[PDB]
């Protein structure tokens, strides 16, 4: 559209780029805000779920400030935080993070999603790089993907089985998939399914939880990309996956990865597991 509408900001450093677009630090040069920019380059689906994003507010989501079009770009404004959990885990994977922050932050997580999901949101994106911490120990869900992608990475290792097999009209279930490989990925300090093409990534979790069949997920044999073909793997012992957690975590996550998404737990359930009897908000050590 028209021009000279974000003369306003005052870019300092680019973040980073790829397929989601271009992410900015910047400076509000009248407020003297400092902020997130994420630059779309260039639809009415899209203005109504980005609308209602804006609208979510929570202490776990990055707070959506203001959407900004401008020539042939659209400009997301965001609350800025100076972390994610990529960098952090790096930072920590010689001692892992102790289990006290990682239930805290899989608590504030679910929190987030119990909230987006009670109404209808999907996030459909989640990965340790899009989730941003802060000093006071809080994590927050960033970059939601849209139902309609527009504008002009190896993003399989945290996909749900559904999506990988075809399913079209996917559930809230998508996000607890993700965040529960992200969560055994914390404990363990390597990623669940470190996948690298769509039937690599299926194969990994098949050789993990077992090939899937009709008494685990009933209707499997029907999705649009399922092969009676698949190799046909017994599911391994969780004891063998995600070592050294406790039974309780490693009975959430157990509940966190059902094939079935009716099976599949809730985010709003999740919070009730006994693994969060004892959840704090511990401070985590945060070099910026
Ligand atoms: C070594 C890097 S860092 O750990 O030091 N660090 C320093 C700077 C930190 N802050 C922010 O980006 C930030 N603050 N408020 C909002 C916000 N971003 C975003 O809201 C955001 C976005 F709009 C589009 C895409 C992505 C991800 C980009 C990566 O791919 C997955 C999607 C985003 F996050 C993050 C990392």
């Amino acid at each position: 559209g028209p021009l000279g509408s974000m003369e306003n900001f005052q870019k300092v450093e680019k973040i980073g780029e790829g397929t989601y677009g271009v992410v900015y630090k910047a400076r509000n040069k009248l407020t003297g805000e400092v902020v997130a920019l994420k630059k779309i380059r260039l639809p009415s689906t899209a203005i109504r779920e980005i609308s209602l994003l804006k609208e979510l507010n929570h202490p776990n989501i990055v707070k959506l400030l203001d959407v900004i079009h401008t020539e042939n770009k659209l400009y997301l404004v965001f609350e800025f935080l100076h972390q994610d959990l990529k960098k952090f885990m790096d930072a920590s994977a010689l001692t892992g993070i102790p289990l006290p922050l990682i239930k805290s932050y899989l608590f504030q997580l679910l929190q987030g999603l119990a909230f987006c999901h009670s109404h209808r949101v999907l996030h459909r994106d989640l990965k340790p790089q899009n989730l941003l911490i802060n000093t006071e120990g809080a994590i927050k869900l960033a970059d939601f993907g849209l139902a309609r992608a527009f504008g002009v990475v190896v993003t399989l290792w945290y996909r749900a089985p559904e999506i990988l097999l075809g399913c079209k009209y996917y559930s809230t279930a998508v996000d607890i998939w993700s965040l529960g490989c992200i969560f055994a990925e914390m404990v363990t300090r390597r990623a669940l399914f470190p996948g690298d093409s769509e039937i690599d990534q299926l194969f990994r979790i098949f050789r993990t939880l077992g090939t899937p069949d009709e008494v685990v997920w009933p209707g499997v044999t029907s999705m649009p990309d399922y092969k009676p073909s698949f190799p046909k793997w017994a599911r391994q012992d969780f004891s063998k996956v995600v070592p050294p957690l406790d039974e309780d975590g490693r009975s959430l996550l157990s509940q966190m990865l059902h094939y079935d998404p009716n099976k599949r737990i809730s985010a709003k359930a999740a919070l009730a597991h006994p693994f969060f009897q004892d959840v704090t908000k511990p401070v985590p050590h945060l070099r910026l």
